[PDB]
């Protein structure tokens, strides 16, 4: 199922059309992804021999409803295919039963030069 | 119908703890390169938002796709290329592209709708 | 007294040193003075419709801001936040971001009220 | 010793709710200053840190104003140095900063200047 995790609008996700400006969902998003990596179950601290970091590989994004200042915003993830070397997961934002914006994410691993590793167990 | 350049530097606001510049960024970047298109013309973000045309009018981005290839690191010097590659009278849509000197780092596909201080969407004007 | 409110933080709040980068501590005191302000069961968009009559907005004036320590990636920051003094058309801000119980930044904030036009006015 | 001049225009991105740009974003506005003041001057990891900063909000800038950015260290202390900022509309006067910055590395531990 999509993991469900809540966050509120404030005045910096805004912008001057009295909207959530575009560019901030993939925040909302970002904290969507995390909150379910910690509901499953470190890589940034040095731990077995690198520093190794998500990396968002490729993004689709369509935005079909804005969010207000003050909303209580719920996000909901998913991994909708697993490959060994990247995952790629399902993503929607809503307000309420309203269908705010929704994405496609493609995430790799990479170490502090950049390089493509593989991934652990889950 | 040719590319249009603009440049922007990386700062640390631009970066994360991952040494380079943080993904949601570089849709910043993108917007610098559509405003730009669009004051290189004629009809800026004031000038839609002011009421001139009747209503006030706002930009939004309907859909947009985006590949992140390379990185761009502290201080780079990016170049930004956007043109538009399809009207339809209430419907645009754009390809946008940044490059570190000759090295492509990010590229995009925006379509961009436009909408009154209601939400209501409205026809792309002249 | 202090109001407590708890942000975690995530990528979008870190630079390429580590930590939080220094404006976001900003962006966290802002969730401070807003959640604060619905504890009054009061808030911005209920400023911004009418209540007092006109179109109101809260706009920080002045703010002197210590960074002491920093926040790491997905620590757990408790924000306090009180009023020290009201002016009845200026009113100060104390407030302060904490690891537990590591005091990271702390800042004094002067807001005022004003409307639509940017012009000044007393506080409800 | 005079001020150092950077120019930076407003965006979408740089705006909130009520119209005009975000307080926050004006760190961001005042750090581009610092770096092309550096550059100007031609500048274990090191990385600068704010340590200290006081702020005036005195006029709003809004969405597609060419801002002025003007910055000159007003004190040096081997350890750290002193920024003051302005943030300019033209001839108008819309934010002004002092701050102090330091100098650390990656564990945070301070060190010294060139």
């Amino acid at each position: 199922a999509f993991h469900d995790f809540q966050a509120r609008v404030y005045v910096a996700d805004t912008d001057f059309s009295g909207v959530v400006y575009h560019a901030r969902y993939l925040e909302f998003f970002e904290r969507g992804r995390s909150e379910f990596l910690r509901d499953t179950g470190l890589l940034a601290s040095g731990v077995e021999g690198e520093k190794l970091f998500f990396v968002v590989r490729h993004m689709e994004i369509n935005f079909s409803r804005p969010a207000q200042i003050d909303n209580l915003l719920t996000i909901k993830t998913r991994i909708s295919r697993l490959q060994g070397a990247r995952f790629f997961m399902e993503q929607y934002i809503l307000h309420g039963e309203s269908m705010l914006v929704t994405a496609k994410v493609e995430i790799a691993l990479i170490n502090e030069e950049g390089k493509p590793r593989r991934l652990p167990k889950e």
